[PDB]
């Protein structure tokens, strides 16, 4: 049941992850220990926002040469964690992924859970494919795609 499992992973996150020094690029998130193949490690958390509030805020930041943390949604709506976020924040993208940041509707609503796509060992970086519509990718794998 994704329920119970979503619940089990709301208590258990914190020892699924630690925030490091990335292999990819700036912080990274990860494993703190083995994680079994399909298996739901964390929650992007944030506000949810209209896409119109967002690109306000991104341009806004811009201006200071700041990023922002915000993952963007099909609903023109946007999950913003810059300001109120979490560890899942810091997950980066990957053109061999060993996550995929999943939509799951349910009793509790309509969230982003970050998955295991293969078993991970600890230590390895976590990392999903962020599915682009123009910078460098520095991801590493041999089948990178070489921009973002
Ligand atoms: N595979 C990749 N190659 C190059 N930059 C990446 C990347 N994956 C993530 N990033 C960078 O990280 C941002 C997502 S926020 C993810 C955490 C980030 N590494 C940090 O230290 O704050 C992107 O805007 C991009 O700048
Ligand atoms: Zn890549």
């Amino acid at each position: 049941s994704k329920s119970s499992q979503y619940r089990k992973m709301k208590t258990e996150w914190k020892s699924n992850v630690y925030l490091a020094r990335s292999r990819i690029q700036g912080l990274g998130l990860y494993a703190a220990r083995d994680i079994e193949k399909h298996t739901m490690v964390i929650e992007y958390i944030g506000t949810i926002i209209r896409n119109e509030v967002a690109n306000r805020k991104e341009k806004l930041y811009e201006s200071q040469n700041r990023g922002v943390y915000m993952f963007r949604m099909d609903n023109d709506h946007v999950i913003d964690a810059t300001l109120t976020g979490g560890p899942a924040r810091y997950i980066n993208h990957s053109c061999a992924p060993n996550c995929v940041a999943e939509v799951v509707t349910f009793e509790r609503g309509h969230k982003i859970i970050i998955s295991s796509s293969r078993r991970i060992q600890k230590g390895e970086e976590l990392c999903y494919d962020y599915k682009f519509d123009k910078i460098p990718c520095h991801c590493g794998a041999v089948n990178c795609r070489k921009w973002m």
